[PDB]
């Protein structure tokens, strides 16, 4: 009863998402886009209930796309499937340029590493 | 030669950061703030080169604060020390309301879990 949009650049990963969805098998039609541009066109043209969203795409960043989705009150739910970790989001999606991201709890050694990274940066 | 601002609501954590900076011993003046408001005041008034920043504070979110710093072109380096994971950033800092956040690589089981999370939210 619900339609899915898969936004992911890697065709092998697209194949798996598609494959895993069909194993579960509870969905109507599954659309694919490798880019944000084509994702926006499909959301405008088709009725989509859920989006599986990668972050690093060829034509841009999935967090900006998701932020635009919410700004414009788009009627979709989203699941992020990505390789991105916290620092990747902070630096590569947000562009906030932090020296490091330390997950609590941290060791002294890990703490020192973050300081070395500051020093090497100057 | 480098001054530090610690922005962290938990006094024990502040104490540890302070301990570790002293052990490394290459810093001048180490300021502390438990809140964003006090951090902004210290940044406006004192010489500070590096900030150790927490995300969940009592009076707001470190990501928003970080975003303000960059907006205002504050000449300061930042290291994030926090308990926040990716989903915490996407949903609690950004407010993007994603159903789930799947880190690649994932298992079929984990994938199913994220779909269940979509279903159980109707
Ligand atoms: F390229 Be995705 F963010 F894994
Ligand atoms: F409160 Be913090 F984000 F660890
Ligand atoms: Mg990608
Ligand atoms: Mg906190």
């Amino acid at each position: 009863m619900t339609n899915i949009l898969i936004v992911e650049d890697d065709p092998m990963v697209q194949f798996i998402h598609r494959n895993y969805l069909e194993k579960i098998g509870t969905f109507d039609t599954i659309y694919s886009s490798e880019t944000i541009a084509d994702a926006k066109k499909l959301l405008a043209s088709r009725s989509i209930q859920l989006v599986l969203l990668d972050i690093r795409l060829k034509d841009g960043n999935g967090i900006d796309f998701l932020t635009d989705l919410r700004r414009t009150k788009q009627t979709v739910d989203v699941i992020l499937i990505t390789a991105a970790n916290e620092v990747n989001i902070v630096n590569d999606a947000l562009h906030l340029g932090v020296i490091d991201y330390l997950i609590k709890p941290f060791t002294l050694e890990r703490f020192e590493k973050s300081i070395q990274r500051y020093r090497t940066k100057h």
